[PDB]
């Protein structure tokens, strides 16, 4: 049961990278909403770890305004390539991250569960919705954001249409 004490040992590191690439405001809400959803229960802080990672991935595509089943990634061109472009212009991610999941679906599933470890290298030397929730997702799109960028955020903010709003406007830029 590491999620108890351990989660604090790893999390602290997960925030160091996220909190640094994440908007203070959002980080203030995510913990506020996610705190009111589950409450004080440990499940809340537990979902914050997973929601934090999946969020980092987006921070890449959107554009970083700042500055192991994945370790083998180095054996892939997309890494050395996407990393050569992404680091130069994360704006080329949306199109890349797509070609990555279309070619290597096994890795795409990992890179998502290993953002930090996936970023450090990328920053250093080498659905489930319905007609009731949907209307809530696209609601953020009209804000001037891709249709997919919403499906992710919405689910990234715990389906919190109130949170995503800030997550979209606080996603850099
Ligand atoms: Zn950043």
């Amino acid at each position: 049961e590491p999620y108890n004490e351990w989660t604090l040992e790893l999390l602290e590191e997960l925030k160091s990278e996220a909190v640094r690439h994440f908007p203070r405001i959002w980080l203030h809400n995510l913990g506020q909403h996610i705190y009111e959803t589950y409450g004080d229960t440990w499940a809340g802080v537990e979902a914050i770890i997973r929601i934090l990672q999946q969020l980092l991935f987006i921070h890449f595509r959107i554009g970083c305004r700042h500055s192991n089943p994945l370790e083998f990634l180095r054996d892939q061109p997309q890494f050395q390539n996407m990393r050569q472009v992404i680091q130069q212009n994360p704006a080329l991610l949306p199109a890349l991250l797509q070609q990555l999941g279309q070619e290597n679906p096994q890795l795409l599933q990992q890179i998502s569960r290993h953002q930090e470890q996936f970023i450090q290298m990328l920053n250093e030397p080498p659905i489930q919705v319905t007609p009731q929730e949907k209307e809530a997702i696209e609601r953020l799109k009209a804000l001037g954001f891709p249709e997919s960028l919403v499906i992710q955020a919405y689910f990234a903010c715990e389906k919190n249409e109130n949170l995503a709003a800030n997550f979209l406007l606080s996603q850099n830029f």
